[PDB]
């Protein structure tokens, strides 16, 4: 009937399903069987599908009405209308007072005339109450008109604004879809590689892919999964368009300086003072030669280069082949439904041919292609390799632990941690359980990080984060004595074990999601009133399915505290703390080292070597020396039990480095002059 | 074909680039050469160039067209028209309900039957839909219509209204540009010391532009470095000619 | 010529074109004589110049110097130090203003360049001093006196009027509350930043501050940063260790050393409140010298002896 309110500011999800422009969604068969059933209740008969944007939560109603229209849906509510109503249109309505209530009202007779058994998908759905704008209509309507609808926002705007009264959640049960894996991904990523290879015209082996989502395990989960694969994957298909047509630069440069020399013999045939005659065979005869060496590639090349645009037409012929068929039986009209099948599908076949040539000839312009120095013609075989540049163009340096571990951690943890010898070996022997596979318990890699209160506790949290995981924005830091005791200890919120991050804040409670592949700290041992300690033994060591609740966590944890015998002083100090139950469940408990000469004596090189990068990383390059002599003034000051080796970067600017500048703005030590620091009475450099 | 809603309403930049007017975009590899991968994704697949004022963006979209009208572009839609559409343009004369969307509804099927093979870029894009100025238009057209384009607003108006829903980001994903330094603009400076010599007659031996650019520095970034400093080294060469 | 494919005019225009450039060297010869010797006959008895087409260092520093502030003063300062206009400006502090010398020096030249900008926190007696060394640096460090973002911590007192001002979240800059800082870490690039009461910190923007001043889209699809320099306020070394465990009762240990040094202000002494007591006269003296009418001022200790112990 009427598609004007719905039409103008609605699309329908079901015309590309009838059609097919949507790309066909695969898997999911859990959550599209059920919304069917949901959506049949008597009770909570709306579902939601509330989750993360890319887990196809729009996927999931677009696979839903497809094999609507196609084949299954109970006979009750059968090949309806599904018609995703887009709020994005209604938020911008018109001006004034509501405006987009009245614009909204028309959706609603329109949906309540026009063949009532109609579904109707919206998008961020909180924000047509919670925003101006304002939902409502629905108290008749979801029970007088009986409108069938799914949402699609995050949960997190479930517990703001879809729980306002009875008629709110009584309506909707909400369909909980959260994250695919990384072979969830692959596998939901398998189905979709049709159709998002054939927009870009690439053919890919098979490891670009695998490489591809997995790398998006761990790194794009900034922007996770489903939609960051799908993301990644369209650019590394993207890339070598600009690659194998851009008719190679080797090539292309190449014929700039033929057509520069061979042309200009045309024009150069006029009579002038006949200096002019030998730039003629100068420039005939040695550009003559040229000519015959591009002829070849240019062409033959560019046949094949003919055949990938005969190629993608050849694949996008076959593309209107399924649309009919499924149209042929959906209105159940077979008059047209044999008679155009039947002609040839072998188009498919018919192209081989194009290929079986190609093939020889991809390589064969690189088997031509070897003459001098060594340039690289990129054709559509796009392939593991292909995807890593990416990663590393985009996202972190380049190519280093993409192809390291595709085709041991200690060396590295201690050339950039020095001490603890035994506690990385610990840290890295108790790591190597989790990751791994060889026991999963319930439990994520918890420590117990105790040690003297500084000089390493958080220390080694950064060095791991860099190695368990990647990023350094996967640390939240913090001190338990920010919180000293229970009132703003109950202040932080981590999980509480019915609602997630309703009301109060914390750095902690949707944090936990925040930092997927992630270290968590505390720092301040006393400070603990022992219920969110053992809120932490239950979260550590310790779900819906019609329970109508959420929670959950997994990364590692170092908890931290600021010759086994002072380990039982703490051991029992912290029975004077803790509960005996919980010193044994955590894991072996791991401690760290005091401050001595040997290790102050390698961070002192640390921090030169480090002095020297900010040194040579900006313009100026000036050398840099210094002596045990001026090193005995700091080194004894710099281990520092009573506070910690902080001081060692105060101190190393109020006595080390506000007398190295001086002599540069001074003009004792320019940028080619070394710079040597003695120490006799007041550490004052000298140039012998 | 027809240029009315095309002409009156819009500029075509790749005009001036076969000719030389749009003055030659120096660096900013970085971000010419993406949007073209962009525009040529199936997903985000609309480049929005959000950035400060001045900086530069659309000589990225100018130095796109330039190095695609002369040589370095795939042969997947390569040397095509990008059509620079000044939605101040549509402000003058639309006064009734609507009247800016009849003019925008000229634009569209123009832009959809007349060699389809054409990019816009469009200046200020979330006043489209941010502003009465809409662009609802887009929901068959971004899709039906495969139309090629490049925002351009700063990110402000990329997180005002560039980020209703999902057709929003999926079709369009934000490719930032900033702000080229003092010894990045001397670099875009350097380029574009060819075509700002001559319109002011004058002759800089060095120092004007490094002090000038670098002075800019720290004053001038109050509207921004590269175009403050490429206003100032045009009051510079216009001072010597009074 | 070459931009269809068609080359039956590409050749044949090109040959005999390019000599043009070569015919304007001809004329450059004599014209390059003629620039400054017009100026060389320019000189028979005083006063007057040329001005030739040779806009240079100087020729820009004029637009700058009409243009953008007083004239040409600090343009012309490193082509052919900071405590004596810092200190006969601000006349107390004497390593306060050394140590913040001491500790600026770091950033601004080079030697070494860390994540977190030139944190300072600027401690001192409640009053009398603490943002006053704040605006005598920023003109020398930047340019203007507008990069100056002013607010008091009590405004906002506890959590949730703390939640009002909007610094920096961790995915969305600005996008929907009002804060003076979301954005304005981008109004004033070279600036300086400082707020005055520590104490009213819920412990939260105390760290955000801290995990924004001590540390984005490849396609991640977020956006974050900010960066100048900072210095910190809180409304012999004794009471420094005092300071640094009353501070304990408010921040956390970490917090105090990872701002570089601690830097304390001075007390109200007669020294430091007498020269105090001669700028607020050389001002008086500007304002009645910058206006028409000219009256001299002059004033005995005995008058000063009244409102000098009054003044501190
Ligand atoms: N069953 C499925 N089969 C194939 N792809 C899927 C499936 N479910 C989800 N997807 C993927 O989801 C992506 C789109 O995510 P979207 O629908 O925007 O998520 P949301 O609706 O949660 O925001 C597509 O790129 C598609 O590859
Ligand atoms: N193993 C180590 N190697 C080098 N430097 C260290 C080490 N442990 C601590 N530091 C120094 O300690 C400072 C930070 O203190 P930290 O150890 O992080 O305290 P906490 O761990 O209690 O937060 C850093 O500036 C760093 O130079
Ligand atoms: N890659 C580049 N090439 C040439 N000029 C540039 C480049 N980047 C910045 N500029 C400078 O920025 C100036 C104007 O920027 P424009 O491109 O008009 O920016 P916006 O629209 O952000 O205001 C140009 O005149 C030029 O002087
Ligand atoms: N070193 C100083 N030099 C000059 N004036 C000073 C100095 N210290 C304090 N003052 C006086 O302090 C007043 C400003 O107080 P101020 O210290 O800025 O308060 P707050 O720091 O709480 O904003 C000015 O009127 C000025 O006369």
């Amino acid at each position: 009937q009427e598609n004007e309110n719905l039409s103008k500011f609605c699309i329908d999800m079901t015309a590309m399903a009838r059609e097919g422009k949507i790309d066909p969604v695969i898997g999911r068969e859990e959550e599209i069987r059920r919304v069917i059933r949901i959506l049949s209740r008597r009770t909570k008969n709306n579902p939601v599908l509330i989750g993360e944007p890319g887990v196809g939560k729009t996927t999931i109603v677009e696979g839903l009405a497809q094999r609507i229209v196609n084949a299954d849906v109970p006979d009750n509510l059968a090949a309806c209308k599904l018609l995703s109503l887009d709020v994005g249109a209604l938020v911008a309505g018109s001006k004034y007072r509501g405006e987009f209530e009245e614009r909204m009202k028309g959706v609603l007779k329109e949906i309540q005339e026009s063949k009532e058994t109609i579904i109707l998908f919206v998008d961020a759905i909180h924000l047509l109450m919670g925003a101006m704008d304002a939902a409502n209509l629905l108290k008749p309507m979801l029970a007088r008109g009986q409108l069938h609808c799914i949402g699609a926002t995050t949960l997190a705007e479930y517990r703001k604004y879809i729980e306002k009264d009875a008629a709110f959640e009584r309506r909707f049960q909400q369909v909980l879809v959260k994250e695919p894996s990384i072979s969830e991904t692959i596998s939901i990523l398998r189905g979709l590689k049709e159709k998002y290879e054939v927009h870009h015209g690439v053919n890919i082996a098979d490891a670009a892919i695998v490489a591809a989502a997995n790398l998006a395990a761990r790194y794009l989960t900034s922007r996770r999964l489903p939609d960051s694969a799908v993301d990644l994957i369209d650019e590394a298909a993207a890339a070598v368009r600009v690659a194998r047509e851009s008719q190679p630069e080797i090539i292309d440069s190449l014929e700039r300086r033929l057509r520069q020399l061979k042309i200009e013999i045309h024009a150069l045939s006029r009579e002038k003072d006949e200096a002019s005659k030998a730039r003629l065979a100068q420039a005939k005869q040695d550009a003559q030669n040229v000519e015959e060496e591009l002829r070849p590639l240019r062409e033959k090349y560019e046949r094949e280069r003919q055949r990938g645009k005969a190629i993608q037409e050849a694949k996008m012929k076959l593309e209107a082949l399924r649309v009919k068929a499924e149209d042929a039986s959906r209105m159940g009209d077979h008059s047209r439904a044999a008679d155009l099948q039947y002609y040839a599908i072998p188009e498919q076949e018919a192209i081989i041919k194009r290929l079986e040539a190609e093939k020889a000839a991809a390589d064969a312009a690189l088997n031509a292609n070897g003459a001098d120095v060594g340039g690289s013609m990129i054709t559509d075989v796009v392939g593991p390799d292909q995807i890593n540049e990416i990663v590393a163009r985009w996202t972190g340096i380049p190519v280093t632990r993409l192809k390291t571990s595709e085709k041991h951690m200690e060396q590295a943890l201690s050339k950039i941690v020095v001490g603890q010898k035994e506690a990385v070996q610990s840290v890295s022997n108790a790591i190597r359980l989790q990751r791994s596979g060889l026991s999963n318990p319930n439990q994520p890699p918890s420590f117990l990080f105790c040690g003297p209160s500084g000089t390493g506790k958080t220390l080694l949290t950064k060095a791991l984060a860099e190695f368990l995981f990647d990023d350094p924005k996967s640390m939240i830091r913090f001190d338990m004595s920010e919180y000293q005791e229970r009132h703003s200890l109950s202040r932080m919120i981590g999980a509480p074990p019915g609602y997630v991050g309703h009301d109060a804040g914390g750095q902690l409670t949707e944090a936990l999601r925040r930092r997927p592949f992630s270290i968590l700290l505390f720092d301040a041992v006393e400070k603990a009133a022992k219920e969110v300690l053992t809120v932490l033994l239950q979260l550590m060591d310790d779900t819906d399915g019609q329970g109508r609740v959420v929670d959950a966590k997994n990364c590692i944890v170092v908890m931290t505290s600021n010759d086994p015998t002072t380990r039982e002083l703490v051991m029992n100090t912290l029975r004077n703390y803790f509960l005996p139950e919980f010193l044994n469940r955590i894991s072996s408990v791991v401690i760290f080292n005091r401050l001595t000469r040997r290790e102050i004596r390698k961070i002192v090189d640390l921090r030169i070597a480090e002095i020297q990068k900010r040194l040579t990383d900006n313009d100026r390059n000036v050398i840099i020396k210094v002596s045990e002599e001026a090193k005995d003034k700091l080194g004894a000051q710099g281990y520092s039990p009573v506070y910690g080796a902080r001081p060692l970067q105060r101190l190393l600017e109020k006595e080390v480095l506000n007398r190295l500048a001086i002599l540069i703005l001074r003009g004792q030590i320019r940028e080619g002059e070394v710079a040597h620091v003695e120490l006799v009475d007041g550490k004052v450099q000298v140039l012998p």
